């Protein structure tokens, strides 16, 4: 069970953002940069960290440049064998919409 806390107002409606959960203690930003690289060039890599412990909470958020490169990961990372475990990934934003403007 992972607490469901939130603060950083992240209003992503178009930008490429993906969420990650079930990470390891040996999984840092540099470890993810090479994991989501095979898909393309990552723009930013966020990782949940504590202030009292100063460690990796367990989840992270990778930001892609294009909508395709971002999806490429969510598809692969899904069911990956990271640290002998089942990594979890999903679009940071909800699928409320059903096809935005075309162009």
């Amino acid at each position: 069970g992972s607490s469901g806390s939130s603060g950083p107002n992240r209003r992503a409606d178009d930008n490429a953002t993906i969420r990650v959960t079930n990470l390891s203690e040996d999984t840092r930003e540099t470890d993810l940069q090479e994991l989501f690289r095979p898909f393309g060039s990552i723009s930013r890599i966020y990782l949940a960290k504590d202030k009292t412990t100063g460690q990796s909470k367990g989840f992270a958020f990778i930001s892609f440049h294009r909508r395709e490169d971002a999806a490429r990961a969510i598809a692969g990372v899904s069911g990956f064998g990271y640290d002998h475990l089942i990594l979890n990934v999903e679009w940071a934003k909800p699928s409320t919409n059903s096809g935005p403007s075309s162009g």
